[PDB]
C-alpha cells in the first residue's frame, strides 16, 4: 500500500528500549530517536510525552502534502497510550546541526551546498503554500528544521506546528508558539499565522544559513551588538563589510556576490510589512535567476 502502523514493543527494540544514546534531541511532545526498522532502516522516529492531537494533523500530513523537498513520514503508532511519528532517519541532520554544533572534525556547508538548501527549502514551501488545498501553514521554519539526506539536499521537517487553512488566504488564529528569532512581527503582535510569517521565517532560516548565528544571541549582546540576527546584520549598510558576518568557516570559498543577493534575500523575506515580502515562489523564481535587483528600494 504505502503507510505503516506499528507494532510499538517492534519500534522500542528498534530504538533499544529507546532512550539515552538513541536521542536525536529532546524533541517537542518528547523525543527524536535515532532507530533502525526491522530491515536496518534509520529512522528518526518521534516520541509523546503526558491541549494536544496535533498529532493526527501530521498523520493526515502525507495525504495532503508530498514532495521531496518537504519530510515524509514512513508510519506511527496508535495504541491507547503513547503517540510516535516515524520519520526517514536524515544521515546528515538539520542544517543548524551542521552549523553550530558539528562533530570530530565534520566539514561545513560550503557555499553551494548552502545555496541548495536554499532553493530546495524554498521549493518545499512553495510546495506547501501553493499547490495544496488547504493551504499549509508550516509555523516552524528554522535551519533546526531543515532537514539533510545523503547528497546534502534540503527537507523541511517537523510538522508539528503545521496548520492548514482553507479560511480564504488570510491567517489561521493560533496562539504563538515557537522560538523568539523566528517569529514575524505582526505575528508575534497578532495572534495569526499565515504564509506570510512562513516567508519571515524562512528568511531568517536564510540568516541562519547565511551566518553561523542564531537568530537571537545573548553571547552577542555581550559585546553591545544586537541579540537580534536581523539587526546585527544590517550593520551591513554602514559599517561596510561582509567578511565579518558572513559564516567565517567560508573564508576564500564564496564570491562576493552570490551572498550579497542571498541576503538580499532573506532581507526582502523578513521586512517588516507582509504584504512586501516576496511570494515562496516569488522566492523561489529569485533563487532561480528571476528578477530581485527591482524587488527593491
Amino acid at each position: 500500500g504505502q503507510l505503516k502502523r506499528f507494532s510499538l514493543r517492534e519500534l522500542q527494540v528498534a530504538s533499544d528500549n529507546f532512550s539515552n544514546k538513541n536521542i536525536l534531541g529532546r524533541g517537542g511532545f518528547g523525543k527524536v530517536y535515532k532507530g533502525r526498522l526491522a530491515d536496518g532502516t534509520l529512522v528518526a522516529v518521534k516520541r509523546l510525552k503526558e491541549g494536544e492531537l496535533q498529532f493526527q494533523t501530521e498523520v493526515e500530513m502525507i495525504s495532503m502534502a508530498v514532495h521531496r523537498n518537504l519530510l515524509r513520514l514512513r508510519g506511527f503508532c496508535m495504541t491507547p497510550t503513547e503517540r510516535l511519528l516515524v520519520y526517514p532517519y536524515m544521515a546528515n541532520g538539520s542544517v543548524a546541526s551542521c552549523l553550530r554544533e558539528r562533530p570530530e572534525s565534520q566539514p561545513p556547508l560550503d557555499w553551494p551546498k548552502r545555496q541548495r538548501i536554499a532553493l530546495g527549502s524554498a521549493r518545499g514551501l512553495a510546495y506547501l503554500h501553493d499547490h495544496c488545498d488547504p493551504k499549509i501553514i508550516h509555523r516552524d521554519v528554522k535551519a533546526a528544521n531543515i532537514l539533510l539526506d545523503e547528497e546534502f539536499e534540503a527537507v523541511v521537517g517537523d510538522f508539528g506546528l503545521a496548520k492548514l487553512m482553507d479560511y480564504k488566504d488570510t491567517h489561521v488564529t493560533t496562539a504563538v508558539r515557537g522560538t523568539i528569532g523566528h517569529i514575524a512581527p505582526e505575528y508575534l503582535s497578532t495572534g495569526k499565522s499565515s504564509e506570510k510569517t512562513d516567508v519571515f521565517g524562512y528568511g531568517v532560516m536564510l540568516l541562519e544559513l547565511i551566518t553561523g548565528q542564531r537568530a537571537f544571541d545573548l553571547a552577542r549582546l555581550a559585546n553591545d551588538d544586537d541579540v537580534m540576527l536581523l539587526d546585527w546584520v544590517k550593520g551591513l549598510l554602514k559599517e561596510k563589510k561582509l567578511e565579518a558576518l558572513v559564516d567565517v568557516d567560508l573564508q576564500g570559498n564564496y564570491k562576493d556576490e552570490e551572498v550579497e543577493q542571498l541576503i538580499q534575500v532573506a532581507l526582502l523575506c523578513t521586512q517588516s510589512s507582509p504584504m512586501e515580502r516576496p511570494k515562496m515562489s516569488e522566492v523561489v523564481r529569485m533563487l532561480e535567476g528571476d528578477g530581485l535587483a527591482e524587488r527593491w528600494e
